[PDB]
């Protein structure tokens, strides 16, 4: 298990997300689904020139999995996945410019729901989750588990668990007062409202 520090701007963005009073928390789901959709667009496009890129899985879909016992809501996709370099450096590096712009916009009237317009919507997961675990597998790399309870640090380890073939699972360990996002009717309401026109089948699992 390796422990890394988030870059200062990213740590600041996560603190803001965690500390700002903002009741419209549901937007986190639209943001994660949109991220899944972009990851699925990526593998689908690369597979046009290299069909073997789908040898790790032909299905392209998004599954939403609530688990009341564990208090988690998991967003699963069979998209392109993330390499170790993406997890420890590249994604955070790219999010720096969007972070600065977003934070500037916030001081100038914008609100949290616009986070996705700045390409840093993944961090909105912290509106609802006290901890986020990400299991991911990219064709060119091993399966990894990234995890963070914010606080300026995250971990990365090679994952020994059930192999996923290819894709990403975002496991949201929900805050005590955010369990409504485990309810079937609440999830459906949010997906219908914000994610109506996504081009991959989204399956809402039940318990
Ligand atoms: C920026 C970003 N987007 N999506 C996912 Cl699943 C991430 C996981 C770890 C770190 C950054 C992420």
């Amino acid at each position: 298990v390796e422990t890394f520090a988030f870059q200062a701007e990213i740590a600041q963005l996560m603190s803001l997300i965690i500390n700002t009073f903002y009741s419209n928390k549901e937007i986190f789901l639209r943001e994660l689904i949109s991220n899944s959709s972009d990851a699925l667009d990526k593998i689908r496009y690369e597979s046009l020139t290299d069909p073997s890129k789908l040898d790790s899985g032909k299905e392209l879909h998004i599954n939403l999995i609530p688990n009341k016992q564990d208090r988690t809501l998991t967003i699963v996709d069979t998209g392109i996945g993330m390499t170790k370099a993406d997890l420890i450096n590249n994604l955070g590096t790219i999010a720096k410019s969007g972070t600065k712009a977003f934070m500037e916009a916030l001081q100038a009237g914008a609100d949290i729901s616009m986070i996705g317009q700045f390409g840093v919507g993944f961090y909105s997961a912290y509106l609802v989750a006290e901890k986020v675990t990400v299991i991911t597998k990219h064709n060119d790399d091993e399966q990894y588990a990234w995890e963070s309870s914010a606080g300026g640090s995250f971990t990365v380890r090679t994952d020994t668990g059930e192999p996923m073939g290819r894709g990403t699972k975002v496991i949201l360990h929900l805050k005590e007062d955010q369990t409504e996002y485990l309810e079937e009717r609440r999830i459906k309401e949010i997906v219908k409202k914000h994610s109506q026109f996504i081009g991959y089948p989204i399956t809402l699992f039940v318990e």
